[PDB]
């Protein structure tokens, strides 16, 4: 089943936590926001690791360098998967996904942050790398389905995130979508908590 | 004359606080690196906007996405100028831009970070936006020195940076460059506010 994962992209520490604990049980994956991190930097993963010691923890550093420094500095907080962004260069990458998998056997990954122009070849250098999660950015239709289908076939876990609601999940049906991120659909709501119960719901009717 | 710059790219705060104190007189630029933001958060800017009043403060956010926010983050802690990574969009960049001048009309600025396959219709794009500031890495030669001619001939101001000695300025010799920045060359070396003298002498010899 497609995870449910929610993106804490707050300007600030309380933000964060509460919102990860108001929804915590309902979702798969918790990931710690970039615009998050800038503002109150590493220890907030350890945090999440405390409150969560089972639910997969995302730092969402969208590295673009330093991979072997940023991937250790965010493992050793406890986190599971760490973003890269896709035009950090392929030894940054790797650097970063040996200190992940160093730290973290268990469950240590890169995933690929898609912003502006990548191309397939990219992508297939990314796969030669150890390294098959990406994240589709939904555009700012038909057009980006394709992309995400053929990220699929390629042998991408491919997560998808930008503007999602309980009613929009039905047009990505019959496609392997590993992860859905959802963020401000849930981090203003109110029964947040229910906002993504809803969501979890919707996956599970459509690809239960 | 060409700035100099210093990187702060430490793990922990007191390791950026630390450099900043004691080579700060002797650079032009301080910048609060994206590794150290990634761990400390944006507090880091504010207590160096404390600790030097009047002069250029960077944050190198290397910002994706979510730019009005980030750059309106950084620049109530004091930040001038923040980084936005080549392959954010230009409406990211945009809201950045706006943010920064918002907050800080005298000084604030947004800077380019290239990394990947970029393009001189992006360069050029980013100029139409109204930003005017690129930075440059060394590659891990004549293909680099002509990528930053080019860069200097469209209308950015350049900086340069990436395993920069001290002894390897005098291959940019009539070179526009705006700023050479340097991290390991400064932090790491056993007299660090010694050798960030020795960087300005030496740019002080070559050009101007
Ligand atoms: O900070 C960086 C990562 O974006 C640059 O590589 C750094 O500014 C250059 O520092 P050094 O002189 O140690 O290569």
């Amino acid at each position: 089943l497609p995870n449910l994962q929610v993106a804490l992209d707050h300007s600030n520490l309380k933000g964060a936590i509460t919102a990860a604990v108001s929804v915590g049980n309902e979702v798969d994956v918790i990931e710690a926001g970039t615009v998050c991190l800038l503002q109150v930097g590493s220890e907030l993963v350890e945090v999440l690791r405390s409150l969560f010691p089972d639910k997969i923890i995302v730092a969402d550093t969208k590295c673009a360098d330093a991979g072997g420094t940023v991937a250790k500095n965010n493992a050793v907080r406890g986190a599971d998967w760490m973003t890269c962004i896709c035009s950090a260069t392929i030894p940054t990458m790797k650097a970063a996904r040996k200190a992940i998998e160093d730290i973290n056997p268990d469950k240590g990954e890169i995933q690929v942050e898609l912003y502006g122009d990548w191309t397939y070849d990219q992508a297939q250098q990314w796969l030669d790398a150890g390294i098959s999660q990406a994240i589709y950015h939904q555009s700012r239709g038909e057009k980006d389905l394709n992309k995400v289908k053929k990220l699929i076939e390629m042998g991408f876990r491919v997560s998808v995130t930008g503007g999602l609601s309980v009613d929009t999940l039905k047009l990505f049906e019959g496609v392997d979508v590993f992860t859905f991120i959802a963020g401000r659909g849930i981090t203003e709501a109110k029964n947040p908590a229910g906002a993504a119960r809803a969501f979890k719901d919707e996956i599970k009717r459509i690809w239960g």
